[PDB]
């Protein structure tokens, strides 16, 4: 019985999924994000990728017999630049922010139950303490 693992596979595959997001290929969800006075922004993505990084997106998208193709979802209580970074995190495993924003990001991550960014931003904030 021959067996093989490519330990770099998930990383390569995500690199391509993020390219597909950036060229807007295969996308099946458009996140329309309106936050108070921010201009509206919209982000296209793949449901299965969002679902695999956030229990909130997974529950959002897993509903028996559902839409065919492009669902537009309205997103309210989060700033576009925060949603942007959570999407990136989901597609890349990485997130960056101006130390001013660590808190708004932690807020976004809590709402989408992105566990690992929640720790990340809590440890930062706490480290930032005397
Ligand atoms: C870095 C950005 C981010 O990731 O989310 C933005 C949050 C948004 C509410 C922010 C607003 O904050 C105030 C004081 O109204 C004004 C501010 O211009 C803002 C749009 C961005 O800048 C910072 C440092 O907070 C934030």
């Amino acid at each position: 019985t021959f067996s093989y693992t490519l330990e770099d596979h998930t990383k390569q595959a995500f690199g391509i999924m993020n390219e597909l997001r950036l060229s807007q290929q295969l996308c099946d969800v458009t996140l329309q994000v309106k936050y108070q006075d921010a201009p509206a922004a919209q982000f296209m993505a793949h449901k299965v990728v969002l679902a695999s990084s956030s229990p909130v997106f997974k529950a959002m998208f897993t509903n028996g017999l559902r839409e065919q193709g492009m669902e537009v979802v309205s997103i309210e209580g989060i700033h576009p630049k925060v949603m942007e970074r959570l999407i990136e995190f989901a597609y890349t495993a990485s997130i960056s922010m101006g130390e001013k924003c660590v808190l708004h990001v932690m807020n976004g991550a809590v709402m989408y139950q992105i566990d690992s960014v929640v720790r990340a931003c809590a440890d930062f904030l706490v480290q930032q303490l005397d």
